[PDB]
């Protein structure tokens, strides 16, 4: 079900070495829906190429936009396992410190500040 479940870490790293040769300008970013999360909806995939001078602030309005979430709908992002500690940061920085050893930067939404 979970991405790290459907591949082998040779697979995941292998993908990571292919995206730096083909989108070496984009950040390497698996999002997934909280296993536990009842009103939002899943993405149409599960691997995406962010820009990597986009900010977190950027990269939470694309997956709003992604859902096609309305303005009082709730969605909170946490990166590798935990909450972010500022929307500011860019996303060249945040990958830098919280991407994973097989190179892909996590991310975990969902309805509720608690997951
Ligand atoms: O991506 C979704 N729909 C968009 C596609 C582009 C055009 N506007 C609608 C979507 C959102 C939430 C649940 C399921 C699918
Ligand atoms: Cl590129």
């Amino acid at each position: 079900k979970t991405f790290k479940q459907r591949r082998t870490f040779e697979q995941r790293v292998e993908d990571v070495r292919l995206i730096r040769e083909q989108h070496p300008t984009k950040i390497p970013v698996i999002i997934e829906r909280y296993k536990g999360e009842k009103q939002l909806p899943v993405l149409d995939k599960t691997k995406f190429l962010v820009p990597d001078h986009v900010n977190m602030s950027e990269l939470i309005k694309i997956i709003r936009r992604r859902l096609q979430l309305n303005a009082n709908q709730a969605f909170f992002l946490l990166v590798n396992g935990h909450s972010m500690v500022s929307v500011s940061t860019p996303i060249s920085e945040v990958y830098e410190s919280e991407k994973d050893e097989d190179g892909f930067l996590y991310m975990v939404y969902a309805s509720q500040e608690t997951f």
